[PDB]
């Protein structure tokens, strides 16, 4: 199964983050990276003095259930994280959001796939629409219509 995951950092240097990142996630079991975007930039939240966040999205086969799927992204984010050194939500940190599952649709307490409000946010559509231009939701609707209908923000390259 091909899983879409969204990966986001404003720590330190984010160049070697993604890329500290993209090991691990390459390194996930039963799983193999297919292909990785550019590397786009996001503005800081809050005080502008901070790091850029560094936006990817990343192509993943996968034979793990969704929710082995997310342990994993989420023990990443612990390991890589600043969590212990700060806080859960501390501002610099490392986000991965598994964006899409294959086809799957899945509500649940603990995982929503397609991710949701993702249709809103180009920082993730942009991304995803590089390495997978001809992606269609579960729900039919085409990625490339939603970027010609929906309002979005700026999206430069890292």
């Amino acid at each position: 199964t091909v899983a879409y995951i969204a990966i986001g950092s404003n720590l330190a240097s984010p160049l070697e983050q993604v890329n500290a990142a993209l090991k691990a996630l390459g390194d996930i079991p039963e799983s193999h990276i297919l292909t990785v975007s550019s590397f786009y930039r996001t503005p800081p939240l809050g005080p502008q003095d901070q790091p850029d966040y560094l936006n990817a999205a990343v192509a993943l086969e996968t034979s793990l259930a969704p929710e082995e799927l997310l342990n994993h992204t989420q023990r990443i984010e612990l390991q890589q994280g600043r969590v212990r050194k700060a806080e859960r939500w501390g501002p610099r940190t490392l986000d991965l959001d598994i964006m899409l599952f294959g086809n799957e649709v899945i509500n649940t307490e603990r995982l929503t796939v397609p991710a949701y409000d993702m249709k809103n946010r180009g920082f993730m559509l942009w991304p995803l629409f590089e390495i997978a231009p001809e992606l269609v939701f579960p729900d039919g609707e085409m990625l490339r219509q939603i970027l010609h209908t929906r309002a979005f923000d700026k999206l430069n390259k890292w």
